């Protein structure tokens, strides 16, 4: 089934198996994990970015193509943290409107 919920190991894309109320508490701590996840990644593609141009105005570090896969992987995991804190959000914009667990 494509639909049969393939996850990739720990990166759950569900957290829909426990209710509301403890779903947003831990997509908080997911968004928390990540957000500060991608803060090193942010800050690792500009420090490739920067220690390219270094390559590049001084060869006395090296090639600079030699960072193409540096720079690019870095930049993958961007956007690979980015968009589980989109997948959070997503669900939150459902949580967050339905706080109360139906009728009592």
């Amino acid at each position: 089934g494509p639909l049969g919920s393939h996850m990739k190991g720990p990166a759950l894309e569900d957290f829909s198996h426990l209710p509301p109320e403890q779903r947003r508490k831990r997509l908080q701590q997911r968004i928390d994990e990540l957000s500060r996840e991608l803060q090193k990644e942010m800050d690792q593609k500009d420090a490739l970015n920067k220690m390219k141009d270094v390559y590049e105005k001084n060869p006395q570090m090296g090639d600079p193509s030699s960072l193409h896969p540096k720079i690019a992987e870095t930049t993958s995991n961007i956007e690979r943290l980015r968009m589980e804190i989109h997948k959070n959000e997503a669900w939150l914009s459902e949580v967050e409107g339905k706080v109360s667990q139906r009728s009592e």
